[PDB]
């Protein structure tokens, strides 16, 4: 795959360099070009440089993680969870679960929060380029939280860093805490269900910005 702002015929030089050089490119060549926005295939006309090539079929890119991504996040105050599902949604996460924590001011979600949540996501998604929308769940229970092929929990009281436990090739599981945060029978509760603990520093951060850090790890951290 090579890089072409705009899909205009035009590989920069850095692109046209590479794939002639390197890689060894012919006229004949069929490859695929995308400058981020689009995609499509193509097939080495001239080497140039710059190599001109000849778009077949517009593709569509890539967007999804690759696996689901689930993001069990508690109940905020406000509409915090409103700037979540946003950047959640173009972090990758698949669906995104409401939790009513010990701790969580809110015990509950209205019909009118859960309306404007899905609108930020599905709008999200569109913004992002997925084509997919994150499902934004009325809230539950930690208690209900299920088993989970793999669990990454956001915890102040961890050693562990994302990137000495995330594995790519399974489903995803996050978790966040309120306000005020996880009650550490909440958090080993969690454990118990596949959630590793997983530190995002050494500075307290807001609910918001431990889903997005956490979330960022996960996906635009590898570059997916
Ligand atoms: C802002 S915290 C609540 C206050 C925090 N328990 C404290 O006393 O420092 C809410 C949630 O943000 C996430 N969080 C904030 N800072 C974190 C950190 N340094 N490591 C892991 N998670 C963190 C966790 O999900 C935590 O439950």
């Amino acid at each position: 795959r090579a890089f072409s702002p705009g899909l205009t015929g035009v590989l920069p030089l850095r692109e046209t360099r590479h794939l002639v050089e390197v890689l060894r490119a012919r006229v004949g060549d069929r490859f695929t070009v995308f400058d981020g926005e689009r995609e499509a295939l193509a097939e080495v006309v001239d080497l140039g440089p710059p190599l001109r090539y000849r778009v077949l079929e517009e593709r569509r890119p890539e967007r999804e993680v690759g696996v689901e991504v689930v993001l069990y996040v508690a109940l905020l105050k406000g509409d915090k969870l409103a700037e979540v599902v946003r950047a959640a949604t173009e972090l990758g996460a698949t669906r995104i679960q409401p939790l009513v924590t010990r701790h969580s001011v809110p015990k509950e979600m209205g019909e009118g929060k859960l309306r404007r949540l899905r609108a930020v996501a599905l709008e999200a998604a569109k913004q992002s380029g997925r084509v997919v929308v994150p499902e934004v769940l009325p809230p539950i229970p930690l208690k209900a939280v299920p088993q989970v092929a793999q669990g990454l929990v956001a915890h102040v009281g961890a050693t562990a860093r994302v990137r000495e436990v995330l594995d790519p090739e399974k489903p995803l599981a996050l978790a966040v805490g309120p306000e005020g945060g996880f009650a550490e029978e909440e958090v080993a509760l969690l454990e118990a269900r596949g959630f590793t603990p997983v530190s995002l520093g050494r500075r307290i951060l807001r609910a918001e910005t431990a889903a997005l850090a956490l979330l960022a790890l996960c996906t635009a951290g590898e570059g997916r």
